[PDB]
């Protein structure tokens, strides 16, 4: 995912996503298109 497209997916840039705690990253990744 391109950073800005990633932002379009998750609402925040990859940097900001990584700034999030592991569980939050996992939650967002699950929400993306896993569960």
């Amino acid at each position: 995912l391109s950073d800005e497209d990633f932002k379009a997916v998750f609402g925040l840039t990859r940097a900001a996503f990584a700034n999030l705690p592991l569980w939050k990253q996992q939650n967002l990744k699950k929400e993306k298109g896993l569960f």
